[PDB]
């Protein structure tokens, strides 16, 4: 049994809810919240900008030190950093950004990072300002992630379309 409430069950392991991931993290304090990161961990807008704002910029400060030591992530890669006031840990995952021309086949590699964590609160990778089709992102998630994933969908209209169209 876990703390997550009000989710629709899509599969054995994938759950979905219309919710602001920031407000959901603040309520649940999950072991892992996933950030929709870029390779520079520059948390400017969307999931990354909203999560970072909720940490009062502490996520960005920690991220800048990580990049100064380790250099950029790979598209499809991830790193584990602090969850600050939102979660125990933040898994920063880089999905491909279609608005930069990145290979959408890298979306499966991105979701494979989730399998290193038994339970996660996450957004749909490569959705929103990353430019991918969120219906596709949800299909890759279901077909890739084997651990228990609680997906927060920021937009109500999109949430209803994701549920109604789910195979
Ligand atoms: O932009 C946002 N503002 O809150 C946001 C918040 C939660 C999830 C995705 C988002 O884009």
């Amino acid at each position: 049994v876990n703390s997550f409430s009000g989710y629709l069950k899509l599969t054995d392991n994938v759950y979905i809810k219309n919710a602001d991931i920031v407000e959901e993290a603040k309520k649940v304090k999950p072991t892992v919240v996933v950030n929709a990161a870029n390779v520079y961990l520059k948390h400017g807008g969307g999931v990354a900008g909203a999560l970072n704002k909720a940490t009062n910029n502490a996520m960005q400060v920690e991220s800048d030190d990580y990049i100064a030591t380790n250099g950029p992530l790979k598209v499809g890669g991830s790193c584990v950093l602090s969850g600050h006031n939102l979660a125990k840990h933040c898994l920063h995952v880089v999905g491909p950004n279609v608005n930069k021309g990145e290979d959408i086949q890298l979306l499966k590699s991105a979701y494979e990072n989730f399998n290193q964590h038994e339970v996660l609160l996450a957004p749909l990778l490569s959705a929103g300002i990353f430019g991918a089709d969120p219906i596709h992102s949800l299909r890759v998630c279901v077909d890739t992630v084997r651990t228990n994933v609680y997906l927060a969908v920021f937009d109500k209209n999109l949430y209803d379309k994701l549920v109604s169209s789910f195979l």
